[PDB]
């Protein structure tokens, strides 16, 4: 007789896709999976072989720029509330007379931390980010929040907050509440996880390993004259660049023994580009992995899939990131000595040469990312995730 665990999420490609792998793998274990998820996401959701359970979400759906999310933190923040309020009903009523043994979600979910308890199951929260150390709210939190919260803005936010929490019987704070689960299995390699020296393993367990996307065995296939292989599959920050992508063709086109793999404006658009050089294959939509398995240099935009795969393929990593969040990537990249940081002023057609060349010929970086494969082998995959959700499961 199946335990049925209860996962939830939001239509967004970066809080599903990172736990999918895991999801396939409950349900090919036997248990009864059902997700919490928006229409639009439902058949990727299907395909894992949980049963979506479908709900409307007022956030921007996966299909959104990020003009469409806010520009200050509270404009940030408030939409996750503001859906969780209208959302928690319907998802209580669709879970009504079929309460689930185990919550699962995704850090957006708020309706998902307030089910659990209403349901008095446990929850298990899955991170696709970095999680909180023991010491970031003094460290942190504050002076970020330290202004928007003397606004009248912040204050109502805060105060709704509290009130939505205190209707359902909980007692937290909302930073409490939002930012420091009981229980939380984190989707990225230790790593990449600031100050990592101080995460309670208790609460938190790292499994940052590549488990999955599509582990396809041949995407490309280097063309057997290509010394050094180039992927640039993000790389840039999804911004225009009539002279990024440009300046990777000037900086790899014609440079003895390499091939560039390039991945555009990712809707064609371009004859801009203009006269490529042969060792220069450019396309709208590529395979990261089998590629990164066979490429010696990545650059990147530098998100969690582009992070995680080049330190899970050992590839050094010239990182574009154009992004706060990435600047810590980038630096923590660059941090563990196996990557540059760029932004596109900088990344120039020289810079990305010599860079390119002073990476790949490092025989230090190369034994650093093995060494981080190693480490990222370790934390464990898809197997390792469901095993320590199994082990939450009041069984
Ligand atoms: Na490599």
């Amino acid at each position: 007789t199946p335990a049925h665990i209860a996962m939830f999420s939001i239509a967004a490609h970066g809080h599903v896709n990172p736990s999918l792998e895991v999801i396939r793998e409950l349900v090919a274990r036997g248990h009864r999976v059902t997700y919490a998820i928006p229409p639009v996401f439902a058949d990727k959701v299907a395909a894992t072989g949980a049963r979506p359970v479908l709900y409307h979400s007022t956030l921007p759906g996966p299909d959104a720029d990020p003009e469409a999310w806010g520009s200050t933190l509270l404009d940030n923040v408030e939409p996750f509330l503001n859906d969780a309020i209208q959302a928690l009903p319907q998802l209580a009523d669709a879970y009504a007379d079929d309460i689930p043994d185990l919550v699962l979600h995704d850090i957006t979910s708020y309706p998902a931390r307030v089910l659990a308890r209403r349901w008095g199951v446990p929850a298990v929260s899955l991170s696709p980010n970095l999680v909180a150390w023991k010491g970031y709210e003094e460290e942190v939190a504050e002076p970020m929040w330290r202004e928007p919260r003397q606004t009248e803005r912040g204050r109502a936010y805060y105060a709704r907050f509290e009130a939505w929490l205190k209707e359902n019987g909980i007692t937290e704070h909302p930073d409490t509440f939002a930012s420091h689960p009981p229980r939380s299995l984190v989707l990225i390699p230790k790593a990449l996880q600031p100050h990592a020296d101080r995460v309670d393993e208790d609460v938190y367990t790292f499994v940052g390993a590549c488990q999955g996307d599509r582990a396809e065995e041949g995407g490309w296939q280097r063309p057997a004259g290509a010394e050094k292989v180039v992927l640039v599959s993000l790389g840039s920050a999804f911004t225009k660049q009539p002279a990024f992508y440009r300046e990777c063709v000037r900086a790899f086109g014609n440079l003895p023994g390499w091939h560039l793999v390039l991945q555009i404006g990712r809707k064609v658009t371009p004859a801009e580009l203009g006269e490529l050089p042969d060792n220069v294959e450019v396309h709208d939509w590529v395979p990261q992995l089998a590629i990164l398995r066979q490429a010696d240099l990545f650059v990147t935009h530098a998100g969690a899939g582009g992070s995680q795969e080049g330190l899970a393929t050992a590839t050094p990593m010239i990182a574009v990131p154009q992004a706060v969040d990435q600047f810590g990537n980038a630096d923590m990249l660059q941090g563990l000595g196996v990557a540059r940081k760029l932004a596109t002023e900088e990344a120039t057609a020289d810079l990305l040469r010599e860079t390119a060349l002073a990476l790949v010929d490092d025989p230090e970086v190369a034994r650093r990312l093995r060494r981080i494969q190693a480490e990222m082998a370790q934390e464990g995959g898809t197997r390792r995730a469901a095993d320590l959700i199994e082990a939450e499961l009041p069984a």
